[PDB]
């Protein structure tokens, strides 16, 4: 069962020069079915003697060729891209790994080998050829390699690592905790209790329902992204890969819950300090700016604590989704700006907060317009990414028609804009607005419904079969929850519409935020659930096609 | 590395049987230092044939006797003590595995030797004696071994476990978690938020700061103990070992932090009905009653959840101690009963808070001296138990001393409420009565203090050396430690004394509550640290003698 070893371990590029194992083991067994025995010895022991000479020459060789390699590297690292050589100084180590494996490999065949004979051709000499021609030979008495891989490791140690052995140990052959929910378990627990406190405070504010409201849909995405982050891995569906995440670190829904937790527990307190205003030399005013001051600095903080990796990377994404035309779309580029979506209620509210707090402290209503064009922020976003994916793929299909759903978004503002801008002020053409709206309500919903359901989720294929209405392989374990989700979103699809729809004009106050309110944490909840089926569509199906 | 395998796994009762293993190295060995070869071979093989007919005879003989044996016990089983008889059962199970050990070792020693033979020689004729002889004979090719196994363990699954065939399976050849790090994490949130909440409410009671120090002490008891169990098994003191508890399953100190956390919930709950008094159909004084019906519900809850297993040991526990001089004192029982020792205050509260609802709803001072008594009973308990343990051991030092150490609460006591009943009369001897409780409080304060110092913790031992002041051995990391706990048993030792006298006395109320209520979370405290080097004195020199 050495061969089968063999075979697996041998090296794709050198399937040469390893001994022919297997070779050998057909000739002795050939033999075994005075003079037979031995001149079959002669020419076995020749064919060893030229096998041992060619993995001695291959050995020499590579030998050389490393000492150079090492020689080579040692100059550029002297001439001072830093990263870059690192990588070759992996490579390098890696190529030094795979060779001594070599080595090792062909010792412990060629000892395999000579002991089945010794034993199939019950003769002694076997193992004297072994320890006279083998072990006093190089490519096996020579240590060469070990001395190489030590000084490859002592110079990037303290070159590039500068003295972190253990840091180079990992950077070279490199193959949640019970704290992290400790503190997941601590904070929901805070956030319980400080959650039946904030209920029994209001038992016994329109400009702060629409500042707290943002901390409420954020918080909001951040629990149930973390649910996705589980309900993702424990399903199979690869997100590391698809979001390209570091795969040997990244985020488990545990630090999705304890930060998501974190910021709600900081939105209670402010929320609370509101209520039960505590020390009146700062007014209640500095509670909202406090707040989102202290979740801003969360995010930007320079210093290397507190989710770093994360949060640098959240933030290169979110730069590469704002300047969107210009770099080239991802996954997470397409994710996220596919998220700010459902999230342009926390937009609506940063920019109600600003103006608010520049010129209230009118602002509700069409700011002469800016309130209209900071709500199709992320539907251009959107729109022009799948532009340039169509410049650059230059497949007219997907991209276009993706494109041609997101300016659904810009028909139904601007129209339902201009029909309240008209109604309010009593002009002629206002039903003909009205109608205008009512006829791209219809589209846009239909549209991105349709959209979903088909292209984003898969779902409605035709290689159906058992699983109705649904496609061939699903991946989440009860059929019921696609229906459900087929039902959820055909509901979900219009709310959305409408409550975009209902913001923009200023015709329905109350009602106008008692709608955008209960309207605004349901489809935080929907894009939750869209998460679910489109990444599963992007691991089986891959329907976005960006690997 | 054969014969040590062997002589490691060998079964000690069988150390004969087995294949002498070492003697066939040995023979063989002294051969290799045509006529001397052939007769080597003759007298080799004859010895291997006499040492397979030695196995198959004492194969056959144990079989038989195993045979015999699960006759006799499916006899007694079909008769119907019950997990005797299950534990026989187990040890039938046990036998019949090591006798299949048996059979595989004896099985793989003969095909080794039999190789070693083969190999050395260079004679291939000795698997053929292998092949020909063994593995065509009896004690390899018989399997009734097998099958034994099999209706052993379906007999137990189906008449003791009556279909349970995992747990069968545990029952036979037997060799926290994160949802509990969560709820550990949940609870200690929630009451970090109620705590704030019950001193905000505070800022913004006699009779009811003595019916929650009950619970206060508990609460702070409990958690306390929890940091002893994991600063125990984290100086690998084997604390399960000292209390006989289940290796296999008992507590971490994670279920203790989760049980103190609960508890602690509900205790700040039914605090704060009290302040910020809800629905008042109910009155204020009904929230006392129903914390204290819910913990000891919790206590004595017969259906088998939450705890169980350990809720019953500790009702097993108590009801062994509070009827002490009869049971064996145990070690859990001279924990526990020298643990009220210092939860006295919840004895002494229980005591008022029926009282209290009985005629007050007087009881504070000495209730015609019912308040003396109930304050003596967790010296009583120990008094007793050391008297019955020099009944047991008429060892007189340890165990006479020892009551000589808890007459001293007696003593103390009493002359504490003599000198307190004459002065508030008004007698004349009160002075002598004062004095004899001077002399008394010193007494059993030195006492207690030497006796913890000295016995208890083991410290002052005079094979020091390098550990000034301890042992030789000790097992925490840092030298502080024993120096601060010294210093803090000094201290607090007087602390106790004080709070108990003053407790008796109705001399100084108000310094006679907030001395019992400043002093009474501090002694439990104390008690929390002498845990740590009782024990580890315990596992160290056995100063107890439990085992
Ligand atoms: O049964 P055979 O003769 O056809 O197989 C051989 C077997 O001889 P046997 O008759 O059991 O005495 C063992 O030889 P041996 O006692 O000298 O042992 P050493 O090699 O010196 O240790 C050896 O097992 P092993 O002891 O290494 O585990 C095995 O190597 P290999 O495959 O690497 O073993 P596995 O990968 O299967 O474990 C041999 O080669 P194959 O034919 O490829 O299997
Ligand atoms: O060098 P900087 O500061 O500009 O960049 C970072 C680098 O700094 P440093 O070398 O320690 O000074 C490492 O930081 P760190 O040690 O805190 O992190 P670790 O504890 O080592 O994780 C980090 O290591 P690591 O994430 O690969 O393990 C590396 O990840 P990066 O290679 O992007 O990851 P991949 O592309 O391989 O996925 C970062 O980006 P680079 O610039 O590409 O190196
Ligand atoms: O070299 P020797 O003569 O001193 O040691 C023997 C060795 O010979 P070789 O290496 O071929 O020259 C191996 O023979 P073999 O491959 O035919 O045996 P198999 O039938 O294949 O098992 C065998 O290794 P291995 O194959 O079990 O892995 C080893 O078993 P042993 O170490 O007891 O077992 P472990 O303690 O390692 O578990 C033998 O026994 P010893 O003398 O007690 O060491
Ligand atoms: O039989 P009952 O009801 O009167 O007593 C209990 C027994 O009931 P059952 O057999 O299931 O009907 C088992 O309950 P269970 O299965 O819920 O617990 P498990 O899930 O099996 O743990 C338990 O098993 P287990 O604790 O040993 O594993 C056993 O522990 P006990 O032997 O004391 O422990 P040790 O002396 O060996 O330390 C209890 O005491 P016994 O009376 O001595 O058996």
């Amino acid at each position: 069962k050495f061969a089968e070893h063999l075979s697996a371990h041998i090296t794709p590029e050198w399937r040469k020069q390893y001994i022919q194992y297997e070779a050998f083991k057909d000739m002795l067994y050939s033999a075994q079915d005075k003079r037979y025995f031995a001149k079959f010895e002669e020419k076995f022991f020749q064919t060893c003697e030229k096998e041992l000479a060619k993995i001695n020459t291959f050995y020499s060789e590579k030998l050389a060729e490393a000492q150079r390699r090492f020689a080579t590297l040692q100059n550029e690292l002297q001439s001072s891209n830093i990263k870059d050589l690192k990588l070759a100084f992996s490579e390098f180590y890696l190529s030094l790994i795979l060779l001594q494996n070599y080595q090792n490999l062909n010792f412990t065949g060629f000892r395999k080998i000579l002991k089945k004979h010794d034993k199939i051709l019950e003769t002694s000499r076997g193992a004297d050829w072994r320890v006279a021609h083998v072990e006093v030979a190089p490519f096996y008495t020579c240590k060469k390699i070990n001395q190489l891989i030590s000084e490859t490791e002592a110079v990037v140690t303290n070159e590039l690592e500068d003295g972190d052995r253990q840091k180079a140990m990992k950077r070279l052959r490199v193959p949640a905790p019970a704290w992290t929910t400790f503190r997941v378990g601590l904070f929901c627990g805070i956030f319980i209790v400080l959650n039946i406190t904030l209920v029994l405070a209001a038992v016994f504010i329109w400009p702060l329902i629409r500042i707290y409201r943002g901390g409420f849909l954020l918080i909001e995405f951040l629990f149930l992204l973390g649910i996705n982050t589980y309900g993702w891995r424990q399903a199979g569906v690869n997100h590391v890969l698809i979001f390209e995440l570091n795969p040997r670190s990244n985020l488990s829904h545990q630090h999705l819950f304890e930060i998501a937790g974190f910021l709600g527990i900081l939105w209670c307190l402010s929320l609370l300090a509101c209520f039960f205003a505590p020390i009146s030399v700062i007014p209640t005013y500095v509670y909202p700016l406090a707040l989102y001051g202290f979740m801003v600095f969360f995010l930007i903080n320079p210093t290397k604590t507190f989710y770093y990796k994360s949060r640098f990377w959240l933030l290169k994404l979110l730069f590469r989704v704002f300047t969107a035309p210009f770099h080239k779309v991802g996954f997470a580029d397409f994710w996220l700006a596919d998220q700010l979506n459902s999230l342009s209620v926390i937009l609506m509210d940063l920019e109600y907060m600003i103006c608010f707090y520049s010129l209230e402290l009118i602002c509700h209503k069409y700011t002469y317009g800016v309130r209209a064009i900071v709500q199709c922020i992320p539907a251009w976003l959107r729109f022009i990414q799948c532009l340039r994916r169509y410049r650059d793929t230059k497949r007219a299909f997907p991209h276009l028609v993706n494109a041609g759903k997101y300016s659904t978004t810009f028909f139904m503002v601007t129209f339902a804009a201009l029909y309240s801008t008209h109604k309010e002020r009593g002009h002629s053409d206002t039903m003909v607005f009205f109608y205008l709206w009512i006829v791209f309500y219809i589209i846009s919903s239909c549209y991105t419904l349709i959209w979903d359901l088909k292209m984003d989720w898969g779902l409605f294929d035709k290689n159906a079969g058992e699983n109705t209405f649904l496609r061939e392989e699903i991946v989440y374990p009860q059929k019921a929850y696609y229906y459900c989700a087929i039902i959820e979103d055909v509901i979900l699809r219009f709310a959305w519409t409408i409550q975009i729809s209902i913001t923009s004009t200023t015709l329905l106050p109350h009602s106008g935020d008692i709608i955008a309110t209960v309207f605004a944490p349901l489809e935080v909840f929907r894009r939750f659930v869209w998460n679910f089926f489109r990444l599963e569509n992007e691991h089986l199906n891959n329907c976005g096609e960006f690997r």
